[PDB]
């Protein structure tokens, strides 16, 4: 038993990312097959930012200004392209550590792995969530841009995500890997900020339920309630809808536990009005959200990765 | 910025984990140059875990016996002896993705990264703190024995534990990976308990500073306290008794912030006495105590491993 905020193993996107040097700008790529993926503000210059024109800015580059770093190996450009906002820089030898993999994008509220990196280097590997306003709590520094979020399905990467920016409260944004920001973002220096977020509801439940696997039990009752009614409650301290879908996900982890959804949001209802009462869940003072039933399932039953 | 609980990459351990296997027992193991290494208890049968008896049950072994799996490709054992509680399995082939290590043994209050793993594949990884009473907090479910746990410092992995049992409040005890247990346990099923456990003060302080260094400031105040008093209010709390040597390595994160560490505690002080009145600190409702000093000059700096 334990549950615990648990990342992928990272090994796979280890051997996949590199260094891309242009002009002064340095960040990470990442090398799949013959193609480093990076983002496209690397073509940039301080002024550049302002209100920069990535067209403009790429037919001035050539294949010699992009230095690839593949640790202590440099690579050649042969090619480059701008995909939305990424740049796909062709390179002369494909990555022999190129794992299975797929291109995916993910809904607000799914979470994901970030293998964070500096000059082409992994630093460290963590969780976080898509949040409802499309940015995530990261942690990231200068020269992050470029780290990649992921999950893994048995032996497949499904890259979801590459860092490009961070918002004044402190959250960060990014793009899909082709090249498409999640929510409205831009890779730019404008005055943008985050805008309202909610709690992902559904993940909420899915922790109560990983909680009482785990033998936290205080806050359970016999009350229940209706979908609709809970949903009042729910609008009322900013958590999202919970809708049918919700409830069927949460099926199995309601089989495993013998509690009933809609008892389970009776529990988070009451928890909701009442807080805590000096109380804690799994090591929480807080109502955690960034755990997904998948998540849940996947800890308290174990599942690997080849 | 952002500051968020974060793992070493994994990669170089992913590449060391491999499947023993004896009698009915299948684990983990730590495959090392042409060494094995997994708990002693996977030569032990259901009867033999009440008080079993590891040089007889050892002697009556076989190299044959053991059973090593490195992903879809057998090892023989050519010779086996015990390390105190694990076993050194000698096998015909030297693991080439041996990286350059040390067996290292941590202080209660140091941190970890767990790889935790089943039937030799890794699932997923996170970060650990050692409790001041020997135990771990983590996420084991059966079949995780073996997994170990590790720093790594640039290209150097320093092996720090190996799983070996939960306890009956749901965490987690092991040894150092020359077969040591952390504590007072014994893999043997006992009525053995955890005992009493503190709070990690050097780390809470550690913690707050991080806070600052992201923009959190609500608890800071200009108040001070001397170091003997604020160690009356910590043994109120049971919380462990701050020392000098604590004070200097927080030296640097007090430089940066300009918060002398003696004023940092004064905040602590009031955090205990106060509580947080609804208000949180880097997204926890709880003081969080498993972040080291090193931890947060890391994170808030962005330093990397090849
Ligand atoms: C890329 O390495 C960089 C990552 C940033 C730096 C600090 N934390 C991060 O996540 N990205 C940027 O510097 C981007 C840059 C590309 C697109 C627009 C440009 C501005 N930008 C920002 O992140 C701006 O925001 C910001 C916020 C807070 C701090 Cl302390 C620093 C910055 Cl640069
Ligand atoms: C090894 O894979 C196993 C890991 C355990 C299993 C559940 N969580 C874990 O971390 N270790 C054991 O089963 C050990 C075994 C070797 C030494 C003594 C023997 C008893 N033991 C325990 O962990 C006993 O405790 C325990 C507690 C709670 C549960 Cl749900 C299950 C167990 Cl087995």
């Amino acid at each position: 038993s334990g549950f615990r905020k648990m990342a992928f193993p990272s090994g796979k996107v280890e051997g996949c990312m590199v260094q891309v040097t242009c002009g002064t700008t340095t960040l990470n790529g990442l090398w799949l097959d013959d193609v480093v993926y990076c983002p496209r503000h690397v073509i940039c210059t301080s002024e550049d930012m302002l209100n920069p024109n990535y067209e403009d800015l790429l037919i001035r580059k050539s294949n010699h200004n992009f230095l690839v770093q593949a640790g202590n190996v440099q690579l050649r450009v042969i090619g480059h392209s701008m995909q939305n906002c990424v740049l796909k820089l062709k390179v002369d030898t494909a990555n022999p550590k190129t794992p299975k993999y797929k291109f995916v994008r993910i809904q607000p509220g799914q979470t994901f792995s970030v293998l964070a990196c500096y000059n082409g280097s992994p630093s460290g590997v963590y969780q976080c969530a898509m949040r409802p306003n499309f940015t995530i709590k990261g942690s990231f520094l200068n020269g992050s841009c470029g780290s990649v979020g992921f999950n893994i399905d048995y032996d497949c990467v499904s890259f979801c995500y590459m860092h490009h920016m961070e918002l004044p409260t402190g959250v960060h944004a990014g793009t899909d890997l082709e090249g498409n920001f999640y929510g409205p973002f831009v890779d730019r220096q404008t005055a943008q900020a985050a805008g309202t977020d909610t709690t992902i509801t559904v993940n909420v439940l899915a922790w109560l339920y990983a909680a009482v696997i785990n033998g936290d039990r205080w806050f359970l009752n016999r009350f229940t309630t209706t979908l609709n009614d809970f949903n009042l409650v729910a609008m009322k301290y900013n958590y999202e809808p919970l809708t049918q879908d919700h409830v069927d996900i949460l099926g199995p982890l309601s089989a495993q536990t013998g509690i009933a959804v809609l008892d389970m949001c009776a529990s988070l209802k009451e928890l909701l009005q009442n807080g805590m009462n000096g109380r804690t869940i799994l090591g929480s003072a807080l109502l955690e959200d960034e755990f997904t039933p998948f998540d849940v399932v996947r800890q308290c039953s174990g599942v690997t990765f080849q």
